[PDB]
RNA sequence: AACCCCUACCAACUGGUCGGGGUUUGAAACGCCAACGAACAUCAUGACAGCGCCC
RNA sequence: GGCGCUGUCAUGAUGUUCGUUGGCU
């Protein structure tokens, strides 16, 4: 919108007074306006932007900002004091959540609570898909009988000598016989599982560095580790782990369990400054042997300014300079030798880049202070300055280096001495206590993530702890003063845990598997491009493993995408999802297509395997490229192995594995949007049960999962012992307001008469519905269309199907089981529909009996028509209905996906 | 685009024309130039081990 | 010592997606 940016940021009610915000420094804010009665009271001297009151005081409107409406139309701001008191939630639930957040202290009668605990909530939806992830990894390398890291596995509350022998710690279990037997078998489980060498794809979370090799650690820490990472997925789904478990950290978990958290984090913080500081002690030693100024001071900046963000706005290419500067004569020894400098050309780069900054900084600090002892109104711009308003005026590319080449020589010119000298030839991060326990908690789960995922997950928390403490800042400016209560106390640091987690970020990184766990990877990498040995010959085959075994080794086991699956490891599945000619089409069509559709300049991704596997030759079309390459991934046996022909699958093995990973992260990523419904529905429960409303929470489960929807649509019509009554009751109240209806609304009644005397049969027809919907508990379900929607869904749904959808739902079944029912879809145009008919046929597996009727119908359509029925998902959404967004948006294919609207 | 709110005329009001607002809706609060950090793939570059061919 | 390609890493160059800073109307 406009006026967002135009200046205007929120507009916040307390009382009888609006506060309205512009823009401040980084994420925070700054009050500008005080609007009470008809009144215009800015404050700050500088005006941001200017508001007055527009017609009939149902708006404001602003002008006179930075800049106008490109059509020419006034820019309307809404009044949240037109329509009455301060404007509720949709959900109808602010009372209680302030009341559970902020306790007694929240008064009520303000707009700045309730908008501080819905980021809150979304911290807590955030950390389903990581956890749903990083939980799966776990599970499919090894326990894979029942399950491992599970709801009953593991408890964290247990210490590890208590766990290993029961016999002698029995005092904390009030002498228990069953419990004692079943950690016997955990632990049996657990000594079992620890010596598995397939652990050694995660990094150092259980093998950590000593020397040369990796050395797995003491069981306490891996117990501790597991036992952590189960305590995470009991905390989000629910016993000893309630709903604050992460928020109550050091009083919550032993000392044992702390301690290896902290053991983690000095591992990689020690690490990181031990390296930066004596194991690339080069360039340590190239930084005391710089210039004559203190030793100290100069390594603080540049290790503050190496690995961290500080480049901030300077406004060019600092690397672009130091091309030029590399490109004149005196210096060509840099590229020309490479026995000596490829060893140091990050050093060499970073110190240039270095010692340009500082001369900027430098130069920029002393003409600041001359301009400060001089007037303000004559100012001297300095180098920088006038550097970027050159660029900015430019607009060329051959112009801008026109204008960048001077900066460069002259540079030179000045710095001639260390870039000579260069040629030739105070501990900062926060402790390893000081942290929350927060922090190093997140860092651990990043450790089994990818790449992408990592920084995803920290960008996202960094900003809402930056929305939560600009918040925070605001309150008591605006004359709110609510508390935070002991049990959810976290919050009150924000600023502190943000600070932590931009440190993470500049250390949060893949670890990468061990190089000792080979013999199992080889094993896996044979068995994943179709191997088809006897089981016993294949171990022998694997003893023996450390012909075509050479390549096996050398161009496999270090494939960067190998380490992208292998995370996601099912050896003897994971075969059959590209392996049938026609999903293969799909991903490869979509990404050659859209995603890199600037392909037409050069080697596109499909065009150099197109290349390299057609011949060397031709360029007929895309269409006729994504349907030649299928033919390759398809059939990438291992039984094979004219010979030329047979190379191709050689040929294209990093391809293979791009289209196995995007299939599995994207039917992940939908099970975890539906483990994150079904968390919200479980949530929402609970909260309109403290409420104070009529709700069973035992039973939920029994029943399909549709208690908030029943209790949300209003009155009730399933039971068939009172239908009379309430028919009669809707009947006389719908012929009320009918009667009563020029009083209501006049315009209306003065049509009213013209109409038909049929045309009124149908208006009461309708009237029935409008009163039903005037008898909801809901904002979304209060308008009368979705409401008769969700209405006439409620009929005929079916409870175990429905309880089945979310124990597979929650249990990751999909991602384990999708081998079974994939090559019976004979189109896929959406990862939705292969998602869907996987769900669809894993609920045939099971329900066939006493099921007549319209379900019957449907899973026949799916048996015949081999394509998943929109009828059944919108069945099985049901439980979803008391938020239409989510509803829609987990029922509709075009309103699924924000980055496919574009066809749709 | 969905979803809720708002001015002006129409309008069963379960619906629309010129438009605005929404961190208190769903994974979801901001017109260009000029830069920063992460991941994706291609060209060129020296070094590594290897799948096969010639002297 | 060469012909064809694949796989790791470090330097460098170009295009896409998310999020950050300063300037312009
Ligand atoms: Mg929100």
């Amino acid at each position: 919108s406009f006026a967002k940016g135009m200046g205007v940021k929120s507009t916040l009610v307390s009382g009888s007074k609006v506060y309205m915000t512009t823009f401040a420094e980084g994420s925070d804010a700054r009050l500008e306006k005080i609007v009470e009665g008809d009144s215009i009271r800015s404050v700050n001297e500088g005006e941001a932007f200017s508001a007055e009151m527009a017609d009939k005081n149902a708006g404001y409107k602003i002008g006179n900002a930075k800049f106008s409406h490109p059509k020419g139309y006034a820019v309307v701001a809404n009044n949240p004091l037109y329509t009455g008191p301060v404007q509720q939630d949709m959900l109808g639930l602010k009372e209680t959540l302030e009341k559970r957040y902020f306790g007694e202290s929240a008064d009520g009668n303000d707009n700045i609570c309730i908008q501080v605990i819905h980021n809150i909530l979304d911290i807590e939806k955030i950390l389903a898909e990581y956890i749903t992830n990083a939980a799966y990894a776990v599970n499919n390398i090894s326990g894979l009988d029942k399950d491992i890291i599970g709801f009953g596995k593991f408890s964290t509350v247990y210490t590890y000598d208590e766990f290993k022998d029961p016999e002698h710690h029995r005092a904390a279990f009030n002498n228990n016989d069953k419990l004692i037997n079943a950690i016997k078998a955990q632990y049996d489980e657990f000594d079992n599982f620890l010596d598995n060498p397939r652990l050694g794809y995660f990094g150092q979370a259980f093998f950590s560095k000593e020397g040369r090799n990796y050395i797995i650690n003491y069981g306490n820490e891996c117990y501790d580790i597991l036992a952590l990472l189960s305590g995470l997925a009991h905390w989000v789904v629910a016993s000893r782990i309630s709903r604050t478990w992460l928020y109550n950290l050091d009083k919550n978990l032993d000392n044992e369990y702390i301690s290896t958290l902290n053991y983690l984090y000095d591992r990689i913080t020690n690490e990181l400054t031990n390296s930066f500081s004596k194991n690339s002690a080069a360039n340590v030693n190239y930084i005391a042997e710089t210039l004559g100024i203190n030793p100290a001071e100069f390594a603080e900046q540049y290790f503050r300014f190496s690995i961290m963000k500080e480049q901030k706005n300077l406004g060019f290419n600092i690397t672009k300079l130091r091309e030029v500067m590399l490109d004149r004569k005196d210096m060509s020894e840099i590229r020309k030798n490479h026995k000596v400098f490829d060893s140091i050309r990050t050093k060499v780069y970073t110190m240039m880049d270095f010692v340009i900054y500082r001369y900027y900084i430098e130069e920029d600090a002393k003409v600041a202070a001359a301009n400060k002892s001089l007037p303000d109104n004559e100012k001297s711009l300095s180098e920088k300055d006038i550097f970027v308003i050159n660029l900015r005026g430019s607009f060329n590319d051959d112009q801008k280096d026109a204008l960048y080449y001077d900066e460069a020589n002259r540079i030179w010119r000045k710095l001639e001495n260390i870039m000579h000298n260069i040629k030739e030839f105070p501990r900062i991060l926060p402790a390893g206590r000081d942290v929350s326990a927060f922090s190093k908690l997140m860092y651990a789960l990043t450790m089994f993530l990818d790449g992408k995922e990592i920084n995803d997950l920290l960008t996202t928390l960094i900003n809402k702890f930056d929305n939560i403490q600009s918040f925070l800042k605001v309150m008591p400016l605006i004359g709110v003063n609510a508390k935070f209560v002991e049990e959810y106390a976290f919050f009150k640091d924000s600023a502190k845990i943000a600070d932590e987690l931009r440190l993470i970020k500049s250390f949060a990184r893949m670890g990468e598997p061990i190089a000792d766990a080979r013999r199992a990877m080889y094993i896996d990498a044979i068995r994943i491009l179709g191997t088809n040995l006897s089981y016993d010959e294949l171990k022998a085959l694997a003893d023996t493993f450390s012909g075509m075994r050479n390549f096996i080794i050398n161009n496999v086991i270090s494939n960067k995408r190998f380490h992208y699956l292998i995370r996601y490891g099912d050896p003897a599945h994971l075969h059959e999802i590209a392996k049938n000619e026609a999903v293969v089409k799909f991903v490869l069509g979509r990404i050659a297509d859209i995603q890199k559709k600037q392909g037409q300049n050069g080697k596109n991704q499909i065009d150099r395997y197109y290349e390299t596997c057609i011949g060397k030759d031709k360029g007929k079309s895309v269409s006729e490229k994504v349907d030649a390459l299928t033919k390759i991934i398809t059939g990438m046996n291992y039984d094979q192995f004219e010979n030329a022909e047979r190379e191709k699958f050689k040929k294209i093995i990093s391809l293979y594995l791009t289209v196995i990973y995007h299939i599995l992260k994207n039917i992940v990523n939908i099970n975890a949007r539906y483990v994150i419904g079904f968390h919200c529905v479980e949530r929402d429960a609970q909260l309109y049960k403290e409420k104070g409303y009529d709700i069973n929470l035992k039973k939920l489960e029994e029943k399909g999962f549709s208690s908030v929807t029943k209790l949300c649509a209003g009155i009730d019509e399933t039971a068939p012992d009172k239908r009379k009554d309430v028919e009669k009751e809707m009947a006389e109240r719908a012929k009320e307001s009918i009667d009563s209806l020029e009083s209501a609304n006049p315009k209306l009644y003065a049509n009213y008469i013209k109409y038909s005397d049929e045309k009124k049969a149908e208006e009461f027809t309708r009237q029935i519905n409008r009163e039903k919907a005037k008898t909801a508990l809901n904002a979304y379900l209060r308008n009368t269309k979705w409401n008769v929607i969700i209405r006439e869904d409620l009929l005929r749904i079916d409870n175990k199907t429905c309880t089945l959808f979310a124990n597979k739902a929650v249990a990751l079944e999909v991602a384990r089981y999708v081998h079974a029912y994939i090559n019976d879809i004979a189109e896929v145009n959406s990862y939705f529909q292969l998602y869907h008919y996987i769900m669809q046929r894993i609920i045939m597996n099971e329900r066939y009996e006493k099921s007549s009727g319209k379900v019957s119908e449907y899973f026949d359509a799916v048996n015949d028509e081999k394509k998943y029925n929109d009828r059944l998902l919108k069945l099985l959404c049901v439980p979803f209905g008391y938020c239409i967004p989510r509803f829609k948006n987990l029922s509709i294919e075009a309103l699924f996906d924000r980055n496919e609207a574009a066809k749709f």
